């Protein structure tokens, strides 16, 4: 399929409904390799027995609050995969307390740190942490959603965090291009059906679709895009 | 491959080195079958050549600056394919004096009704004529420019017909959507590399495999999109 | 006021509820001279009572579907003033068949085209005609509306002459900056309430006191911008 | 003039080459009563003067990294100014190193997590600490830079923290229209010009004039906006 020969890394999977699984269900059916992060004991089983399932057994623990864990879990990849070929970032936080009601009540210094910090920094430690290990031919993704750029409520901080991937996004294509590695993210919609263009809400077949396309040498010559993947939501006013 | 079953009509073959020449390959290669128009008689015979060369021999004429030459082709689709599962509209034109110099001295009433009327109109007159022979799963595409966004020397009106041109694909993603119709556009870098993140020029080749995958079941998810395929181009300033 | 010194042309005043009414009001409060144009000999006597009470004698016929109206418009306001500081561009008009139900169903090659040429190509076919004419220091206003950036039931094709205008802003900004005159618009919100971050909507006097400012040496770091003035409708989602 | 009746906070003095300096006399000459911020003990004596300049007497350490430092501000600005019209935030930090060179081997979690804490977070800071203070009819501005929008080189995670800065504009204006405060940004040009519209660099006199608009009445329609103060710089490409 059109991800043989790539050896792809797959974060974020945390259960059958993680948009993370349905990326990994459509690059391995594209013919991808793939290796699986998971984020603590807790969800470690649960990921083994999905990448059992597709094939794999390169399953390492990462959690990217910790500089130290990403740099273990490369250097453990590193035994494996000397080099591959770029990883999907599905991965996102902020305390619930921030996510509910008025933003500027509900938002606090602490709240907004962690925000960003898991849901944007992430994704450029991750990057760094890797960067001599991508061939060229390499690509990033990450995973966004339309309150980057619309108020949305109780999305709250999230929004802001996700403006903030959608630079990191454009600043990271434009560090990595000379070496041949290309980043983009897919704005998914909400995981207003008759106000959707296509008139259903999106699945994590459809993201999986887009995100093996992304990740892809079909997609070579796409850098630095916030592609929707909304079924045209973003697009329509007033249906 | 991954348009196998898909019937796609391909406007705007000139050359080898046209845009739609790029997408019809990858098409081909990715399992579809294909049908080409042509816009004159000083066209036909390379059309004919090509489409020969893919397999296809579905081949007429159509002017789209005519409702009765866009009918009567779509009249004559209908006798081999009755129903089809969209088209690519890669077709632009102004007359040359509107694309030299400063754009208030060079434009005019008529070269901006051009413009816009082959530029713009056509990809809806189209889907006009068309709209009763589209399966569930079809997907329009059409071509723009980053001139549609920003204010490029000499591009002049035509950056103003590309705005109006993506703003169809959203009237039309909008319209058709209810009918299992999808409607795209892809922004192609020109076919300003060291400010290219990628660092080099987009070619036929790339644009033409992001329009197979926008064509196809794998973009799904995504409708009304204006897609840029430069190279992240557009995402960058001062290289 | 901040428009003392100022000759500015004012189009589309129509009658107390047009947006040119309270733009001109705006303006005439903060000191600028005015002049006024009007469609056809319907309109006449009532925009001479509305010049009356601003203070302008200043009231001429111009129809903007024609290129020699336009010129002997300006050739009059020539004879009083053979300078002025720009002019405001408050005209939209598409055929009422295209402004109702499905778009790909509505739209035709004639209605495209004459939305197209007199809400877009008009604001050009000004510009170009008193060129010569205008100060260092002037600036050049059109009023657009969100239906450029988004598929709104109805409006139609309306949306993509918009969207063509916002691009003929973008294009003359950049043509005629550095002769000195700036280009601008407003992307006024609709002349609902609930989603609306100000719980209201706007009024002629909002746009008016918008106009004013755009037109006057106070928005000297502004050109080539569309400025949303729909209380912030645009930047909301699911409300 | 068009402040008269307003008071506003103004943070962010520095030097007379500030910004906030061009802001504040923009509003001190339209009739705004004016109060000061300043950041440590170095800069005292400097805002003094300024404010004195400006007829104020109203002068007030703020740290904006402190909780504590923010609310013992205002609880100040209070004992003179129980209620007033809204602040001007111009306020910006990056640690040294980010802003240099290749932006992923130059940003790192604590100079990521110290550009968004006080160049995005502090914003939304302030607003919770004074949301009580506000007259109906405030008006909140930041300052942004199209960073924001594209990648530029060294600009580096100012780019994403004036991104995420732009969101807290949208948040916040979404969260606080209903109870009569509008919130919006100025994205203002460097304070080069062969390429920028209006053929010359925006200066503190431009951005204080557009950002004395913005927190006065004549902008009520305008709230949750990115207004480009930058000559039209953003708006063209490869002139
Ligand atoms: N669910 C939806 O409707 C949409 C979700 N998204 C985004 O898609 C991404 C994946 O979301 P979902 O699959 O819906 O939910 P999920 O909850 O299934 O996935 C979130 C993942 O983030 C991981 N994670 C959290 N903190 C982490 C840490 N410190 N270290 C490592 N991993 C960490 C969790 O372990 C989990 O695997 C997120 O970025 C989310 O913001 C975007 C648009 C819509
Ligand atoms: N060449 C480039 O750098 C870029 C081109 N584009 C767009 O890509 C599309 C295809 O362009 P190219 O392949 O470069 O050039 P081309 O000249 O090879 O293709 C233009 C096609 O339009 C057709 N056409 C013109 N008027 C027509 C009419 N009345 N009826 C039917 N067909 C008509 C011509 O026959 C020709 O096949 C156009 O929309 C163009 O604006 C977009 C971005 C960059
Ligand atoms: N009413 C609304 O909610 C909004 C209106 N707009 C735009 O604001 C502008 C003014 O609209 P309104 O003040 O609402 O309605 P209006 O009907 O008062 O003004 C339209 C004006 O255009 C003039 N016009 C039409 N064809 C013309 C021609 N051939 N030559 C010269 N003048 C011609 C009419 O005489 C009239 O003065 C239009 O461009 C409209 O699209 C923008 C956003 C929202
Ligand atoms: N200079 C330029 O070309 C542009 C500047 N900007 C933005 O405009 C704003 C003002 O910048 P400038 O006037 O150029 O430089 P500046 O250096 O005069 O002002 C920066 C201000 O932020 C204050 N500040 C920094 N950390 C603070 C803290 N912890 N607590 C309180 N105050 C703190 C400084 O004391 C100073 O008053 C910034 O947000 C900047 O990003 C936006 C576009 C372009
Ligand atoms: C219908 C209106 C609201 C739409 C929200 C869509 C949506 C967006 C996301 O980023 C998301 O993920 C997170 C969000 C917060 C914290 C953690 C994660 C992983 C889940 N969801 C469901
Ligand atoms: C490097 C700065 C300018 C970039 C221009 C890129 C580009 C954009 C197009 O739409 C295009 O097509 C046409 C344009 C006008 C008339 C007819 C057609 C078919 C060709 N080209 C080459
Ligand atoms: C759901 C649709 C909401 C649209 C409301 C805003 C709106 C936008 C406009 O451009 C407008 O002007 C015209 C429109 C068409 C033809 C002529 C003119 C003068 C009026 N109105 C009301
Ligand atoms: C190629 C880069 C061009 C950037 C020039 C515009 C620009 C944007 C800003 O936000 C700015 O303010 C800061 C920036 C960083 C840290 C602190 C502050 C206060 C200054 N300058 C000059």
């Amino acid at each position: 399929g059109f991800l043989s020969g790539k050896r792809i890394l797959v974060t974020g999977v945390a259960s059958k409904l993680s948009i993370a699984y349905g990326i990994a269900q459509a690059m391995h059916r594209e013919g991808a390799e793939l290796a699986f992060t998971y984020q603590n004991d807790k969800l470690k089983g649960r990921v083994e027995e999905f990448a059992a399932q597709l094939g794999s057994d390169i399953v390492l623990q990462c959690d990217v609050a910790e500089d130290a864990s990403i740099d273990t879990m490369f250097a453990e990849l590193g035994k494996v995969w000397p080099k591959f070929d770029g990883f999907v970032h599905s991965i996102g936080f902020a305390p619930g307390d921030q996510l509910d009601g008025d933003y500027v009540n509900a938002v606090t210094r602490e709240g907004f740190k962690i925000a960003h910090d898991i849901s944007s920094y992430s994704f450029v430690a991750m990057a760094k942490a890797c960067r001599s290990m991508l061939n060229p031919g390499s690509a990033l993704l990450t995973l966004s959603y339309l309150g980057a750029e619309r108020a949305i409520p109780n999305y709250n901080v999230m929004g802001l965090a996700k403006a903030s991937l959608e630079a990191n996004v454009r600043y990271m294509a434009n560090a990595m291009g000379p070496e041949g590695v290309r980043v983009n993210a897919i704005s998914a919609g909400p995981i207003c059906e008759a106000v959707t263009p296509i008139r259903r809400t999106v699945t994590i077949e459809d993201v999986g679709n887009s995100a093996a396309f992304l990740c892809s040498d079909l997609s070579a010559g796409i850098s630095g895009e916030v592609v929707h993947v909304d079924g045209g939501f973003s697009i329509a006013a007033m249906n």
